[PDB]
């Protein structure tokens, strides 16, 4: 038997057996109950559709993401994600695979207890471990030192690791992006008359967030050049047929990551949380936090980064210091490519939670 | 085969086989425990890093000097200093080499016994001799008479030696230099906002004690030119982005050597310990103590000495007596260049402690 | 006419004329600009609200404390604190009152000069003196000898005074508390799902630092009884209606005072800085510093000290030495009750800085 690396995405849950390429299965985590009367009565209709079927039945359901602010909203829907995934996606037996699960560095307890407990008693996995997503993005990177910027929809993190230790008093969590970037994009699409009201229509917003957004090099000059009559304007096509023309707002929405006041978030931007996390680390270690600034996750893949991120950090940081922004190929699968390396090496198999230990100590005192 | 001269520095431990030019190994003596949580778990991280690597891995460790106020603070770290030095620096086996160790003339007994005993019983050397650090600097100096200064971070001593034997009742111990100069520099750089709070950051202070400091010719008039618009400000560069500009305090810290009331030490300065040790020596011998004054150790290498020390001694000394304060080139290796000359010469090699005599007498009668 | 004692709070600026019972005005020192679009247009909204009214107008502003790590961060807002205090609280003319101002024992210069200079040239005070806060707590103490532990949010100090002299070679400053205690409390309330990321709610964290915290007598046994189902849990009420139930973390947070490791600070605890400052003083003068251990400042108000503080000092100190921990009622006003006694005394009113001296000597020779 082989171990299974399953990343508890907040998107965009990722699943695949131990190594070597990229996750076997990726899906948007949606469950949706039917919001219009069934009186056609074929019948044959499912009580709750999961993805991908919840993306081929839009407008007849009400899509509900089961993870909200990085917290499992109800484990009733979450367990159904898991069951659906193991049985009708991956097609593997629970009692036959040691698993690897992920979490967020700054998150409430007993959220990991209740998780660990429900998966051991419901699915009876033969072994389990729960890793923070940032440490796996360090393993994925393959650098041995650096400050990790792990940004997925929608919990970001700033974790500093230096060969091979970490500082407790340094992690910063912003709930800045990205589901709020979806809502903000929906609020500034009203500026060109596009009103997307329903849950289903929110997916269309997400599709323009995927394909057509970019980030500016300099805010003031992109705002200036938007005022020019020259066509920044991009023509999107709608699944119903319609042609949607977006301009200014196309670079405005991601720019929020360099200015949270515009989305109504008081705290300082990714720009400043990077600097302020570096200046919570000791004198010697700062030298190598500069030039081991490592980004990760799907929401760091916008076209205007990393050279925006580069120019902005390089301006605020102390003069004459070597600053390079490490941005891997295919950051969306970074965490998973991390997890594969971890569970395949010796000896951290003997840092896995196992059934004998669970029988003795249950959800209590896991470390 | 060849005998080994290993000088028990208080700094800055010095090691090299017998003959002729300079020590083969010099290192900051630091042992450092791991102070942060080891979340990477690669791992390969050793239980404790010694120097030199504990000076390239600062902030991930907490440096604890193993010799404190001139006494070995714990032999658990000290034995590891020795073992690390013999095996992974010099690259030799102790059963193959007679060793030569150093001590201080005004230190506790039986801490020289316990040293001698632990190295004979732990490392199994075939022969040993223990010299006080001042006497070896006389052989290095090549003089037949004079007062000897071993001044290191943090115990100095002042020993008068005549032709061909020493004067028992004239030895003076000042605890004034040099770790108290390190700590005083760390307290008076805070007055210009350079608040070096942590243990690790204290090493950076020590590095500014090497390069930037100097000594005055007259305190009152150097204090005058600090008040002047003229630059006494020298700008140092740090491993972090930070350019530090110190002025007055740059010459203020070493001046403590001629005024221990600055560091709140009640003892009289180098000025007075020179004079008062000479005026505890006999009238006839004083004639040849003047103009046979030998400085040694790393903390006598500051720029503004020795003609400050000279001018101060010439002011207190009797009228019409010729006084030249002659201190060698390359003082940092002085003690060691002593030890090489001693252990290579006939005949007192056959007055060394040897394995059978150690078996017979143990730590008893080591004087 | 009458002299005015105005204490330059780290919190918590305190003001009242010479004598008797307590300061007449106490306030949290915050300035806050409005972080929202002002499109209601009443109008009448001030450019920035100072305290205390800015603590009844939270959330519609972004509160910024003017003193950060024991230094005044920008003197424009500091000057506005002063201007607001004299004019819109006290209602006294600066040209009519000789004042008394405070500072921290170990702080960079020209921080007291630049302050003194700005207050003389901007507000045109007729006479002034600047006292360090620990010395003023000596008059409040009512003992003429002893070691002063002055801890306010966030500068602690350890000053030894012996009838009626001060030992300069022994003052210890820990930057251990208290804004970092607020921040640590905000970070360990996330463990029970209570997260308070934005500025206004951070005040509420400070309020829970008052009310529900207590110092443990035995850490290991309080952690044990926390593991038990016994009601260590206290129910707080939150301004929007929420009921917050905190347990463990209530006694964990203040315990940081004896374990700097909790906040990740390298430095030694109050436990050890008390002992290590005493063992930097002269032999005959700590036997009278034991039992004249005098606490001060608002961050020593917690229940659970002083008999924790007592047991901890008594455990590290040598046997057969009498120990007593002097902790006044109302330590929050200690500094001020000091200042009142000072400004009433003859003759050292004529050792205050007068305008004639300032006209002649300016910002030089202040100390
Ligand atoms: N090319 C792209 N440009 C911008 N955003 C993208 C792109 N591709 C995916 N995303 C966003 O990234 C999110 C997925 O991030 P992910 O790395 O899965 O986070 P997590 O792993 O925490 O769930 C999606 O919600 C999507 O909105
Ligand atoms: N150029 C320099 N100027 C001033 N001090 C120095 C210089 N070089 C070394 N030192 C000091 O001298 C010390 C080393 O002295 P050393 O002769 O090794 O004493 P010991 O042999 O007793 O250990 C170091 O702690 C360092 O602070
Ligand atoms: N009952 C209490 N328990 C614990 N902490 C308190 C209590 N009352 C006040 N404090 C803390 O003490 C601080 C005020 O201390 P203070 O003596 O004003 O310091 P300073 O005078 O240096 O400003 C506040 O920041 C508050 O957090
Ligand atoms: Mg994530
Ligand atoms: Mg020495
Ligand atoms: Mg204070």
């Amino acid at each position: 038997t082989t171990a299974l690396v399953c990343d508890n995405g907040s998107g965009l849950v990722k699943a695949g057996f131990a190594g070597d390429d990229a996750p076997r299965a990726v899906f948007p985590s949606i469950v949706g109950r039917p919001r219009h009367q069934g009186v056609m009565v074929g019948m044959g209709q499912k009580d709750s559709y999961v993805g991908d079927e919840a993306q081929s039945k839009r407008g007849i359901l009400t899509l509900k993401y089961p993870i909200e602010h990085g917290i499992i909203t109800n484990w009733d829907d979450m367990e159904k994600i898991w069951h659906h995934t193991f049985y009708n996606e991956l097609r593997v037996a629970p009692e036959e695979h040691p698993t690897l699960l992920t979490e967020a560095p700054l998150n409430p307890k007993a959220n990991r207890e209740k998780m660990t407990q429900i998966m051991f008693e419901t699915f009876n996995v033969p072994a389990m471990y729960v890793a923070i997503q940032a440490v796996l993005s360090l393993y994925a990177s393959g650098r041995t030192t650096g400050i990790v910027l792990d940004s997925g929809d929608g919990v970001t993190h700033n974790v500093p690791i230096y060969e091979g230790y970490a500082l407790p008093h340094a992690i910063m969590r912003l709930d800045l992006a990205g589901r709020d970037l979806t809502d903000y994009l929906m609020k500034i699409l009203t500026e060109r008359g596009y009103s997307f009201v329903t849950t289903a229509e929110r997916e269309i917003v997400r599709d323009i967030k995927e394909k057509l957004c970019y980030v500016a090099l300099d805010f003031e000059n992109e705002m200036a050049t938007a005022a020019s009559s020259s066509s920044l304007e991009k023509s999107y096509e709608l699944p119903d047929g319609q042609v949607i023309t977006i301009g200014n707002e196309r670079f405005r929405c991601p720019e929020t990551l360099f200015q949270p006041s515009f989305i109504g978030m008081e705290s300082a931007g990714i720009h400043e949380t990077t600097y302020n996390s570096i200046m919570k680390c000791d004198i010697d270690i700062r030298k190598d936090l500069y030039a081991n600034n490592v980004m990760s996750g799907g929401t760091t893949m916008y076209p205007g980064i990393a050279d925006r991120m580069q120019k902005e950090i390089t301006a605020l940081a102390p003069s004459t210091m070597k600053i390079k922004i490490i941005a891997p190929p295919e950051r969306k699968y970074s965490v998973w490519i991390g997890g594969s390396i971890l569970a395949s090496l010796s000896t951290f198999q003997q840092m896995w939670i196992t059934k004998q230990e669970y029988d003795e100590a249950g959800p209590s005192i896991v470390h």
